[PDB]
């Protein structure tokens, strides 16, 4: 009933930042 | 009963800045 | 009831961050 | 009673980061 | 090179339509 | 190289329309 | 090389209209 | 060379329609 | 050299449809 | 050496269907 | 040289289709 | 060297398509 | 009645990490 | 009667990272 | 009345990782 | 009694990690 969805991403660029690929394709469908 | 959805991206800055590739397609429908 | 969906990724760069691939293709149908 | 899923991924790049693949293809369906 | 991804669903009602659940949780992730 | 995605949905309510539940979570990250 | 994404819902009306439940979460992200 | 995916679902409801569930959980990575 | 994956489902009701559940859980992970 | 998967499922309900479950669970790694 | 995986199931009802459960679980690994 | 794997299952009932549970578990490691 | 499925994978490389291929093709099906 | 499903992957590097191929292709159909 | 499904794999490299072929084709229907 | 499945595998290398072949074909079938 209580949808508790928590997405936490940690990126500690202590050396040299760049660019990682993160795709959040979290999709939920329910009959109305 | 609420939909408590939390999305957090913690990016640390210590080196040469650039840019991440994040795509948010999180969706829901009832 | 609570639908506890916790997704957590820890990426720690201590040398030279580049870019990994994290594809969260998590879905549901009712 | 209810779904309780938790995905925890640890990536400690102490040397030199690169690019690993993490495919989370989780899909569940139910008839209402 | 063409990535041909065809998704076709044919629902034909001749009596009394209601509501079927079709969930396309198709995704992909690639290193760049 | 040339992404050709064709999503064609056919719904011919010749009797009595209502409400089908279609969920499209098609997403790709590169 | 273009992303030709075609999405179409053909709903025929011959009975009593109501309303479908469609969730369009189609997307994507690449290095730009 | 390239990917060729074809998903064709036929649902001919001559009588009374209801609610069938089609779960397309397809995920590929590289 | 093309990955040809075709999935076809033929559901034909001539009396009274209900709730057939089909789950297509297909995935794959690679590195080339 | 490209994978050629073809799945064909025929469901002919001359009387009336209730609830059948077809599970396709296929995964490969390279 | 290719891989031909053809899965075909025939389900014909002439009175009352209750519904069966057909689970197709196939997996393959390889280093290329 | 082409691999041919074709699974054909028949299930026709002229009375009551009860149905049972069939498990096709096939795994190949290279 | 209370499903407790847990997958724990350890990848400790203290030299030159390459990356193993882990295919978690876990599927489940049941008639409702 | 809770469905407790936890997946934990511990990837530790102390020299040089590369690219692991982790595929969590899990699916359930009811 | 708990269903215990514990899968644990330990991979430790003290020289030079290469990457094993770990395929967990776990299929379970009821 | 309630299903108790436990799969433990150890892969240690102190010289040069290799691509060990591990295939777990688990097949579970039971009536509901």
């Amino acid at each position: 009933e209580v949808h508790h969805q928590k997405l936490v991403f940690f990126a500690e660029d202590v050396g040299s930042n760049k660019g990682a690929i993160i795709g959040l394709m979290v999709g939920g469908v329910v009959i109305a």
